C-alpha cells in the first residue's frame, strides 16, 4: 500500500475548505498539475482521493458498491428528503431495480407525450415576459421547469396541484440539502430541518392521494405513475404507496435543477454567440418547416446542432460537479492503494475542460463534437451524466426536456448579453448556478 500524494496543510480543521470553495475546478486543476491524476487532502474533518482524467476515474465508474459505496456518503442526507425505502436508504442491489422501473418509464412513447405537454408550457409561461425586456432567466427556467417535470413525471392530476405552496415545499425539501444538514446532528430543531421535515410530509401525502386515486380509477392512462404502480421486483412484489412517492419525489429533485441551471448556461453562451443562436433558429425552420408547427419527437431527434450545444453546455456547466463514494475495501489506482475510510471523488467538470484531451478547452464550441474528440476518443473524458452502476437514467428525458424548451425559447425570443456580461460561476450554492443571470430578449423575427 502506497498511498496517493497529500496535499499537505497547515489550517487544522478546514484545511483547504476555504481555498477549494473559492474556485473549486481550478485548486483541482493546479492539483493535477502539480501531483497528477490522483492525489489526497483534507477538508473539515475529511480525508478526500480524486480521481482526475479517463484513466483515473475509471476506478470509481467501474466499481462495485460494496467497494466503493454511495449511501455510506450520500444516505444522511438524501434519506430524510426522498423517503425511507427508495434510493440510497436500501441495498444498492435494490435501487437498481427502481432504476430499472424508472427507466422502462422513461422510453419514446412517454417522450412523444412530452414533447407537446413541455411546449405548450414553455409557450404559457413567457407569456409574461412580453415582447422584450431584460429578465432572470434562471429564476424563469425553474419555475418553468418544475412544472414541466411535473406534467411528465408525475402526471396532470398531480401537475393540477402544482401552486405556489406546493412549489415552496419543493424549496424546503431542497434545503434539506445544507452544509448545516451535513455538519450538524439531525435531532437540531433548525429551521431547514423542520420545514424539509414538514414539506416531506405534506408532499408525500398529496402524492398519497393521488396514488390511491389513480388505482381506483378505471381510466387507463399512458404515463410514468402507471408504469410505476404497474411495475414488480424480480421476488413479484409490487411497489408500496410510500415506495412510489418516494421515487415520485426523486423523480422531481433529480428533473428540475439539473435542466434549470444548464438550460440557463445554455441560454447565456447562445446570447454571447449570436451567430451560434442565429444558426439554432435557422435549423428550427430548416427540420420543422419555414411555418414552425408544434414540435414533434421525432423532429427534435433532427435538431443535430442543438443536442451538440447542449451537449456542450454540459461539457463546460455540468450541473453534478463531484461523485463521490466511500472505499469500503482497498483499491488501487495510477500505482496508488486507497485505503478504506477515504471517500474517492471524480469531477466530471476537470475531466470535461482537461488540457491534454480537449482542444481550446475553455471555448463554447458545439462544432467540436464533428471531429474526433474526447468523448467519443476516451472511455470518462465526458460524463455529465456518469457512469457505470450509479449511472444517470434520466439523459433522455433531460435532453427531450431541453430541447423542447429551448427549441420554443429560440422561437419566441432572440437573447443578448447585458453589457457584454457573461455570468460568473456562483460557487456558494449546492448545484453552482450562474452569478446575477439576467437576460436580455427581444421578440424574434
Ligand atoms: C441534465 C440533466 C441531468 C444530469 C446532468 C444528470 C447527471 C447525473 C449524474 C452525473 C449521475 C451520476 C451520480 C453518481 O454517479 O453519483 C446521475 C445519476 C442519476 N440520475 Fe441523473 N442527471 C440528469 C437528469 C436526471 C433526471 C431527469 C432523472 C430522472 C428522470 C435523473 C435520475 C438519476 C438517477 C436515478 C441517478 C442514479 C443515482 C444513483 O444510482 O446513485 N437524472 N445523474
Ligand atoms: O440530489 C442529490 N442527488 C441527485 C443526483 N442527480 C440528480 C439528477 N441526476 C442525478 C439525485 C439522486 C437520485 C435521485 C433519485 C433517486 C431515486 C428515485 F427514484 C428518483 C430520483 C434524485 C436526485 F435528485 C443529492 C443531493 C445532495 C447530496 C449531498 N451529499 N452530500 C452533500 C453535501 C455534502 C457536504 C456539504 C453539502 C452537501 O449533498 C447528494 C445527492
Ligand atoms: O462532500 C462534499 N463537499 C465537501 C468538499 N469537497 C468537494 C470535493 N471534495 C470535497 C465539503 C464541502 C463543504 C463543507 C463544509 C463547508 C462549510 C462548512 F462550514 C463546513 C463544511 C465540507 C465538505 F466536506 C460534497 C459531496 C457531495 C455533493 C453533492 N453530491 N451531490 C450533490 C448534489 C446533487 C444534486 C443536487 C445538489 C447537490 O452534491 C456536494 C458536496
Amino acid at each position: 500500500g502506497k498511498l496517493p500524494p497529500y496535499i499537505f496543510s497547515p489550517i487544522p480543521f478546514l484545511g483547504h475548505a476555504i481555498a477549494f470553495g473559492k474556485s473549486p475546478i481550478e485548486f483541482l486543476e493546479n492539483a493535477y498539475e502539480k501531483y497528477g491524476p490522483v492525489f489526497s487532502f483534507t477538508m473539515v474533518g475529511k480525508t478526500f482521493t480524486y480521481l482526475l482524467g479517463s484513466d483515473a476515474a475509471a476506478l470509481l465508474f467501474n466499481s462495485k458498491n460494496e467497494d466503493l459505496n454511495a449511501e455510506d456518503v450520500y444516505s444522511r442526507l438524501t434519506t430524510p428528503v426522498f423517503g425511507k425505502g427508495v434510493a440510497y436508504d436500501v441495498p444498492n442491489p435494490v435501487f437498481l431495480e427502481q432504476k430499472k422501473m424508472l427507466k422502462s418509464g422513461l422510453n419514446i412513447a412517454h417522450f412523444k407525450q412530452h414533447v407537446s405537454i413541455i411546449e405548450k408550457e414553455t409557450k404559457e409561461y413567457f407569456e409574461s415576459w412580453g415582447e422584450s425586456g431584460e429578465k432572470n432567466v434562471f429564476e424563469a427556467l425553474s419555475e418553468l421547469i418544475i412544472l414541466t417535470a411535473s406534467h411528465c413525471l408525475h402526471g396532470k392530476e398531480i401537475r393540477s396541484q402544482l401552486n405556489e405552496k406546493v412549489a415552496q415545499l419543493y424549496a424546503d425539501l431542497d434545503g434539506g440539502f445544507s452544509h448545516a444538514a451535513w455538519l450538524l446532528p439531525g435531532w437540531l430543531p433548525l429551521p431547514s430541518f423542520r420545514r424539509r421535515d414538514r414539506a416531506h410530509r405534506e408532499i408525500k401525502d398529496i402524492f398519497y392521494k393521488a396514488i390511491q386515486k389513480r388505482r381506483q380509477s378505471q381510466e387507463k392512462i399512458d404515463d410514468i405513475l402507471q408504469t410505476l404502480l404497474d411495475a414488480t421486483y424480480k421476488d413479484g412484489r409490487p411497489l408500496t404507496d410510500d415506495e412510489v412517492a418516494g421515487m415520485l419525489i426523486g423523480l422531481l429533485l433529480a428533473g428540475q435543477h439539473t435542466s434549470s441551471t444548464t438550460s440557463a448556461w445554455m441560454g447565456f453562451f447562445l446570447a454571447r454567440d449570436k451567430t451560434l443562436q442565429k444558426k439554432c433558429y435557422l435549423e428550427q425552420k430548416t427540420v420543422c418547416g419555414e411555418n414552425l408547427p408544434p414540435l414533434t419527437y421525432d423532429q427534435l431527434k433532427d435538431l443535430n446542432l442543438l443536442d451538440r450545444c447542449i451537449k456542450e453546455t454540459l461539457r463546460l456547466r455540468p450541473p453534478i460537479m463531484i461523485m463521490m463514494r466511500m472505499a469500503r475495501t482497498p483499491q488501487t489506482v495510477a500505482g496508488y492503494t486507497i485505503p478504506p475510510g477515504h471517500q474517492v471523488c471524480v469531477s466530471p467538470t476537470v475531466n470535461q475542460r482537461l488540457k491534454d484531451s480537449w482542444v481550446e478547452r475553455l471555448d463554447f464550441n458545439p462544432d467540436r463534437y464533428l471531429q474526433d474528440n474526447p468523448a467519443s476518443g476516451e472511455k470518462f473524458a465526458y460524463v455529465p451524466f456518469g457512469a457505470g452502476r450509479h449511472r444517470c437514467i434520466g439523459e433522455n428525458f433531460a435532453y427531450v426536456q431541453i430541447k423542447t424548451i429551448w427549441s420554443t425559447m429560440l422561437r419566441l425570443y432572440e437573447f443578448d448579453l447585458i453589457d457584454g456580461y457573461f455570468p460568473t460561476v456562483n460557487y456558494t450554492t449546492m448545484i453552482h448556478t450562474p452569478e446575477n443571470p439576467v437576460i436580455r430578449y427581444k421578440r424574434r423575427s
